[PDB]
């Protein structure tokens, strides 16, 4: 089954904005539980194609991955911290939902998650 195209990463039509909680979601939140060694198959967006999963888009209907959220992030494409951190958890969600409890892959999403929640408990001023 065919992927279809990753979210968008730019949009001219929508204002950007930097701030210092944004900053600190790419520099500290995302570069950090990117070396995790759970944070691979998040890294980029479901290859439903090499990963023979073909229902996961006949299933989840807003695909999200660290690969696009960094790439956003590098845009400054979001307009505040809550609309990236609406993405993690779409994120998150998108696992837990195409997967079963203790799958493999829901044992790293629950992983990333704490650390995640763990990071943004506290946020730049
Ligand atoms: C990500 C993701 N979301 O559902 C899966 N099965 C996966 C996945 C599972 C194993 C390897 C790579 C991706």
């Amino acid at each position: 089954s065919t992927n279809p195209p990753p979210p968008e990463t730019s949009n001219p039509n929508k204002p950007k904005r930097q701030t210092n909680q944004l900053q600190y979601l790419l520099r500290v939140v995302l570069k950090t539980l990117w070396k995790h060694q759970f944070a691979w198959p998040f890294q980029q967006p479901v290859d439903a194609v090499k990963l023979n999963l073909p229902d996961y888009y006949k299933i989840i209907k807003t695909p999200m991955d660290m690969g696009t959220i960094k790439k956003r992030l590098e845009n400054n494409y979001y307009w505040n911290a809550q609309e990236c951190i609406q993405d993690f958890n779409t994120m998150f969600t998108n696992c837990y939902i195409y997967n079963k409890p203790g799958d493999d892959i829901v044992l790293m999403a629950e992983a990333l998650e704490k650390l995640f929640l763990q990071k943004i408990n506290e946020l730049p001023t």
